[PDB]
């Protein structure tokens, strides 16, 4: 009852101690109401007059945070332009910093009539549909020291936050699959147990169930697919949706850096949960559907280049500017210290369709907020060429799919080039430079959500997704992996054992080679997905995270006791990859690393192609480290020695320099060994080792 | 030495309390070395060999703010290809937050032998150049009220650092013509008496006298020839140039704000003082010249659209990084509140000829520092369509040269047609919306730094810059302007008071009309530069202020008339519409109820045909006082007293006739000689005769 005109930024919920300031953007909007939503289900509209850079505000005072908030429109219902607004639907200010509710599925959210596309739908939206709500945002960081953990010390952890606590019996079934679940001590020191540096959530922005999916008994369980990106996803929320989760991932932040442990949240901007026309008409279609999304030419339908269903458009400069504005609330507000692009590539695709690709990371490279922070990416391919940009900010990374795909086409019995075999330990030095003109890192991973888990991985050679309902077409389809024997689980013992190792090669594979490692959740305890490689609809015991109580435990402290390793031996994890020098070394008694023959010579000019580059010994040095430290200082440590036997019929290697070497970890027996001590060697004499196995020996 | 790895970002030296974090970005260079310099000139050299992203940086542990630093850069020379490397040439850091000395022109520091353009030198250029200095970033902005003075409300203030506090007999010797000189509670006094609400501070990133006036006799006064864009210019202060530039001026920011007094500080882009090749190579052309430098057709030549010498290659991806780097740290570490970006219009012609431009608006416009700023600049007409940019930074505007011309034309006797003078009085609806698809305000103005200054206005015809030395073709050649009757000074007191009664209706104009006005240095006493309206190269008694005495009877009663206009507009709303004329009509709907009414000398409503006017010398606009439409801070009406404008730019006298039963009492008149603003006023009828002298004005008020 009392309206004052306030400002025009910040867009949005902004609370000044005493009172509230408004901010919402159309440029073809007729008349825009914000509705006042009351708890008794009643609308108190302020017209909103102001008018400043298209954008409608206006400030009300005594208005405090838990007020919920929503936006009405009145514009031109014409499809044959483009022109989708609504005045009965009540629109989400994209700015929205907390959401109450779920999408409760009717006739309501839909505006337009079910029978006709084109016809106006005047039904009330208001009960069925979320609503955005005015965000508190103080809170009190107390010592909040910014993990500036570097790449070259960098473990990652892929985890999802409801299917991670909701069955560990240490957290109360209060905060089971929640926020706060995430910073129970316990959880927090399972991973500071592990070795990990650097949690990298799966989305946290507030997503939408899929209509076509909740009238399936299924729900959007990963759920790229999104509405608000400035808000926690309250379905994760135990602490409830009125505002109050928004202390609540903030709470769950500081305790991580209180564990010294970063924080990745996945971000998606590359489609919005209102789909193509026929979809509902929630937040953006309804304020200014011509300038969020981009438009056929046909106004009436959106160009979905994937199966998402539309696409932003990524030249209307308010659409770039939800892009920074949402990824600069993250890092400052919620203290975020990266974030990940899901379908980067079909993001960096969108961009090169209006010429604004490479202008994009120049904006990316000069804000001082978002460079500084790790951008993870996928790497693409446009228009004609390649990338077709000229500076990669030098954060910016990708997962490297001719990694995994080389490292499971290795132990699954295919060929790889030694040449493809070499660069891959190397840290992929050939696709991916550190010169300012290429991503600069590869975040080499053996399994993420997508495809196979670890356990499914050498489980099964066709995947088994008919519970998606999806007709099994879904999925990753040749997704490299060979099951060991039988498909499914068998008692068979002899194979049982032989899966337990392969585990524990393609673990090893990944902390040894040169980059930075990522682990899928569950991958320590052997998790399964049931042979399903796309669980993005199981929001059920496929992929929850059983927690053990011997054979879920011998990998668990296989893998806590391999990342000692890791950040223990620099040789490992170097600075700078081997992105400056040879593969090889060249060739003396120098090089930080040389490739020897399982016979025991070095290879040759004529010899780095063979084809069943099935076995290999990778010698690293411990002092031809060329690289200081954070002061200057030598980094130094032991040499170290590989063997690699891809190859069935047990090889007997030979060990060089004639020096005592000391065997640190070998697959092969099952009590695990990294941790289960080991006999000294003389170097020279001919070891046997197991099938499908690796052994690493050590020397000052 | 010791040498530690450091980072990368950010660029330039930055202290750490115990160290320092070196950058330099050259995506050419083959190997960098940085120079640590003493006092007796000795080079400590120290190879910068960490490399990411093509930026050559090291830590530098103990070195501490003061040590001078610069770099030495080992690539190719060949401008046939465009590489003007030289390792022999003690390069500066672009990102210097403070620099010393002074170019000392001679053979060394220009880069190339002077037989042969093309070919290589290898000279010292170490103890002939200027030298880049690590700063301190501490400084305590105890409350720093930041005054965010809205667009309606600013009276803003074009000043020069030397050129306000050089004569002033109130400073110390010390602090005369400085930044601390500025910090006085005597100029603070002055600014705030006078009622501005924003200081426009004329180059302030340090620059470089050009070496063509160095030996001149002359000098770059203004300083549109910038080098280091992060660097208060040391020539301007008074405690030292080792690093301490950077503590008088936030500690002078922090006077200005406390009084409720912006900074709006004026930037110098569209060229580099290292300018087109035959030029000194100072900080770029050896770092990297393809990737700061539009070199175009032929490598070794610079594309010169600029009229000044180099252009800044717009695309660059660290060039613009350079510049929005620069812009924010003035806004969020010198807490400056705004811009003015000299030569915009050639600036946009740079931008768009490599398509950044569209690109930058969309910069400017999510930046949260950059974007929520006063950002002042000039009109363009780019390649093919005029502005071609979508959506302004909805805080863009420009400086009126439609409303000075239109206003020049009007004072001098021309007959600027009454439509062409009706917008500009309004808000200049028609050339500045506010939607965001054009600047929202219209900053006017009478005059200025560039053309002619308020007296000289009134005095001369033709311009007098002989002593530019550039005999005389230089400067606005029609300046709209007439002498008054004998061109230069004269003793007929018809004409010296014709002139000090001129310059009251054009600064009184001013500040009624809509929009946001601006004044220059010198025109609250009237200074007279001797008819020299382009003078950028003197730095001597031609456009010093002269501070009024005590019994300097003509040129106090300036200053007090000019400080009562400002009063008069900071004291009625009538005359700044939160949203100026910018919906409504010029005219609004002809009946009881109009924010404005357009009446005739005879006292008549003008007609749509006399909405035609060519010879539009006689004018009463009414503005109501009770139809302002637009809410207060809290919603609340802004009501006023209403007010009649009365102009007469004719020659005779004409008799007006008060348009409005009521009564109307006479608030200013411009041919009184004691100055009215300060002064009563008799009680006019209200349907009564009024006599009204030629070339004058006359203001009415009523609640």
């Amino acid at each position: 009852m009392q309206v004052w005109p306030g400002q025009a930024y910040p867009l949005g919920a902004t609370y000044d101690g005493a009172g509230t300031n408004f901010a919402v953007f159309s440029e073809a909007a007729h008349r825009i109401e914000l509705c006042l939503l009351h708890d008794d289900g009643s609308e108190t509209a302020v017209e909103l007059r102001e008018t400043d850079a298209f954008v409608r505000h206006a400030y009300l005072p005594g208005v405090m945070p838990g007020q919920r908030y929503g936006f009405r429109v009145h514009g031109p219902y014409a499809p044959e332009r483009g022109l989708r607004c609504n005045a009965a639907k009540l629109l989400l200010d994209p700015y929205a910093r907390a959401v109450s509710g779920r999408v409760r599925w009717g006739e309501a959210v839909y505006g337009y009539p079910f029978g006709r596309p084109d016809a106006r739908n005047d039904l009330d939206s208001a009960p069925d549909t979320m609503t955005s709500v005015v965000v508190n945002p103080y809170f009190d960081w107390g010592d909040d020291r910014r993990p500036r953990t570097e790449y070259h010390h960098t473990v990652i952890y892929e985890a999802h936050v409801k299917g991670l606590t909701m069955l560990h019996p240490d957290l109360p079934e209060e905060l089971r699959g929640t926020y706060a679940g995430l910073a129970h001590p316990s959880v927090i020191g399972h991973l500071r147990e592990l070795g990990v540096t650097a949690l990298e959530l799966m989305p946290v922005h507030q997503f939408v169930n899929d209509h076509r999916l909740v009238d399936a008994g299924l729900s959007n369980y990963w759920g790229y697919n999104t509405i608000g990106f400035f808000a926690p996803h309250n379905a994760y929320a135990s602490w409830g949706d009125r505002g109050q989760q928004v202390l609540e991932f903030k709470s769950a932040v500081r305790a991580l850096h209180q564990a010294g442990i970063e924080v990745i949240l996945d971000v998606v901007y590359n489609h919005t949960a209102e789909g193509n026309h026929l979809g509902p008409t929630l937040s953006m279609r309804g304020l200014d559907n011509p300038s969020y999304y981009r438009l056929a030419d046909d106004p009436r339908y959106y160009m979905d280049t994937t199966g998402t269903g539309n696409s932003l458009l990524m030249r209307s400069p308010h659409v770039l500017q939800l892009i920074m504005d949402s990824l600069r609330y993250w890092v400052t507000e919620m203290h975020v210290d990266g974030f990940r692009f899901d379908l980067a590539a079909t993001l960096a695709r969108q961009f090169h369709e209006v010429d604004r690709l490479s202008s994009f990371f120049d904006l990316v490279q000069q804000d001082p907020v978002v460079s500084q922070v790790k951008l993870i990416a996928e790497p693409w391919d446009v228009g004609e060429g390649g990338y077709q940009v000229g500076n990669f900010p030098p954060l910016w990374t990708e997962w490297n799919g001719k990694y995994r795909d080389c490292v499971r086409d290795l132990w699954r019995g295919e060929p790889r080039t030694l040449a493809e075999f070499a660069s891959r330990l190397t840290g992929s030095s050939d696709l991916y430079q550190d010169d300012g003109r290429r991503p600069l890192a590869s975040v080499n991973f053996v399994t993420c959500h997508d495809g196979f888990t670890l356990r499914d991985l050498v489980s099964y050679n066709e995947k088994r997704n008919e519970a998606n309902g999806e007709g099994n077409r879904d999925g990753e389809n040749y997704n490299r992996s060979w099951n060991c024997g039988e498909e499914g689980e068998t008692e068979d013992v002899g194979i049982t054992e032989l899966r337990a190792r392969q585990m524990r090669n393609f673990l090893a594979t990944l902390m040894l080679s040169q980059g930075v490692p990522m682990l899928s959740h569950g991958d320590e305890f052997g998790r399964t997905q049931g042979g399903n490689n796309n669980a993005y609809c199981q929001d059920n015991e496929v992929s929850w995270v059983r927690w053990p109580k011997e054979a879920e435990a011998t990998l668990l402290r296989f893998t806590r006791s391999m990342v000692r390793l890791r950040r223990e031996h620099p040789v490992f994890r170097r600075r700078r990859f081997f992105h400056g020098r040879p593969v090889e070394g060249t060739h003396d008694e120098l090089t930080d690393i040389a490739w020897f023959t399982p016979e025991g010579e070095e290879m040759t000019s004529r010899d780095w192609q063979a084809a069943h580059a099935q076995a290999l010994t990778v010698f690293l040095n411990g002092n031809a480290i060329s690289e200081p430290g954070t002061q200057g200082e030598r980094i130094a440590d032991d040499s170290f020695l590989l063997m690699f036997n891809a190859s069935a019929k047990e090889l007997e290697f030979v060990v060089p320099d004639s020096r005592y070497w000391r065997m640190v970890v070998d697959t092969s027996d099952p009590e695990g060994m990294p941790p289960q001590q080991g006999p000294e060697l003389a170097g020279g004499e001919r070891v046997t080792l197991a099938p499908l196995s690796l052994t690493v020996l050590r020397r000052p």
